[PDB]
């Protein structure tokens, strides 16, 4: 079975309407991603076995990031309800090219423990990525790296642990 | 690192009260579950490999699988705000013996298919399982089956799943 990026599946479904696609993220309190809906592949480009151990900041466009982190602060002020980006949310597909969405963010809070213990987003693009479509690729040598460092990474997911480990009040 | 049930803990931990202790199932809306507390495994002796795949009805007290039909019925209608169950629940521990819970539960809804995707269970314990105190162990040859047989299991598993399935209204 052949995977193929949303662009390459157009020749062979010619009635879709590709560009308009919504999904999902989850992941828990330890920043630990847990979901990505597999319908994203022809969009992103990535495995759960590229995300196993990683967070959303695997692949969040690096300058996004406050995206991220204001949507937590904006989630444990909600108690969960459904919150609104402060601005697009740029993801780096694994081919390095860039998907500018639209997303809203959710939580679950457990009531017990007063927590967020999960964090949904659903990402609503704006079109198929610029740069080369073929997302299912690799990068090619030589591109500069889009997302966070890995201690930069750290720094802002110890953060958002921190406020997610905070009771909802 | 050896596993020792909760009663053989004691002699080593002598001023715990090992009867004292509440522990948190989670599954989704496939019934499959995604959790259970570590320190569950001196009270009930089982493994996250005993129960990759399987649901809460794999070690539920056959007799009592109505209380979880019930809460996912009551959780449908209270929106994922914590509901009681009708009955103690009693869990089946690794060895055959029976562990009686009082559970409280909670659901997380899907706020743009305002379905059920997760179900959070507190399952606080009223005493220590009666039969043989070492859940560790394999249960005795020539025991009666204290759980659902895998046709009934597949039959619950089916409603709960049509529960979970309909929009919360």
């Amino acid at each position: 079975l052949a995977l193929r990026s949303a662009f390459s599946l157009q020749a062979s479904h010619v009635s879709s309407n590709f560009h308009v696609f919504t999904f999902i993220t989850k992941h828990s309190s330890t920043c630990a991603l847990t979901h990505i809906d597999y319908a994203s592949i022809p969009y992103l480009g990535l495995l759960p076995t590229d995300l196993i151990g990683k967070s959303l900041l695997a692949f969040v466009y690096s300058p996004d990031v406050h995206v991220v982190r204001q949507a937590h602060i904006d989630l444990h002020n909600s108690r969960g309800k459904i919150v609104k980006s402060i601005a697009d949310l740029r993801l780096v597909a694994h081919n390095g090219s860039i998907l500018r969405c639209q997303t809203e963010w959710s939580a679950y809070v457990n009531p017990w423990t007063r927590k967020m213990e999960l964090v949904v987003a659903r990402h609503r693009i704006c079109s198929l990525p610029i740069g080369d479509s073929d997302v299912i690729s690799s990068p090619p040598p030589g591109i500069q790296s889009n997302t966070l460092p890995p201690v930069m990474a750290k720094t802002f997911e110890d953060e958002l642990r921190t406020i997610m480990n905070k009771p909802v009040p």
